[PDB]
């Protein structure tokens, strides 16, 4: 038995992506706890310079809402779904005490979120940004780590999301490109080694008429790692 990764897409943004739907993925904010009305899942990207920007207009209202893009993920190679896999997604952010928005890098099964990496910035008096890790769906969600990012250190600029599955530990990163380092939480879940998964979506709303942060999706990808073949 030897072992390799097999990539199942990879968007550089150079021309419009291919092989994905738009507005018609998985969203994991809980707006049911939050006092807000249901996620909406709306508008555009644009391309340029291999370089998605997400669309949001300033509308009155109680919900998220903005652009998503989702794709579909196949077994591996051997016929797992269960297996170990690295999903990144370059993006570059930065925000200000006014500006609010949020992102969310989700893989689902069968419709349902079994894991999502956001960063938001909720309030329009504070430049505080979150990075927040949930593993599952709705009802039965987890909110594994919610992160205030230091400022001086999670400065406005270029950084990797990552989720990674390693069996049963599952792993959240957003890597400082321009610095170095960033953030790290890794969890032992529970039996997480036998859930499967079979799509991804890419989430990026902003709230009511606040005015947006500055967000762009440079790549996205997601490979199966360690997988057997002889
Ligand atoms: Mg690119
Ligand atoms: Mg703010």
């Amino acid at each position: 038995v030897k072992q390799k990764s097999e990539r199942v897409y990879h968007l550089d943004f150079n021309q419009t992506p291919t092989g994905v739907t738009l507005n018609n993925g998985v969203t994991a904010f809980p707006y049911y706890e939050h006092g807000n009305d249901a996620n909406v899942q709306s508008g555009p990207f644009g391309y340029a310079n291999g370089i998605a920007y997400p669309s949001t207009e300033r509308t009155a209202s109680n919900y998220w809402n903005g652009p998503s893009m989702s794709g579909t993920i196949p077994k591996n190679s051997n016929g797992s779904n269960t297996a170990n896999f690295q999903f990144v997604n370059r993006v570059n952010v930065g925000t200000n005490a006014a500006e609010v928005g949020r992102f969310e890098f989700n893989l689902t099964y069968q419709g349902k979120i079994v894991a999502s990496l956001a960063l938001f910035d909720d309030s329009a008096s504070n430049d505080q940004w979150v990075f927040s890790g949930t593993v599952y769906d709705g009802s039965q969600a987890q909110m594994l780590f919610f992160d205030l990012l230091p400022r001086n250190y999670y400065r406005d600029g270029n950084y990797n999301a990552v989720i990674t599955k390693m069996g049963d530990q599952l792993t959240f990163r957003l890597d400082r490109i321009d610095l170095g380092d960033g953030g790290i939480e890794t969890r032992t879940v529970s039996g997480f080694s036998s859930v499967p998964i079979d799509g991804w979506t890419a989430w990026f709303p902003g709230f009511s008429d606040q005015r947006g942060w500055s967000i762009n999706w440079q790549d996205s990808y997601f490979e199966w790692i360690n997988v057997d073949y002889w």
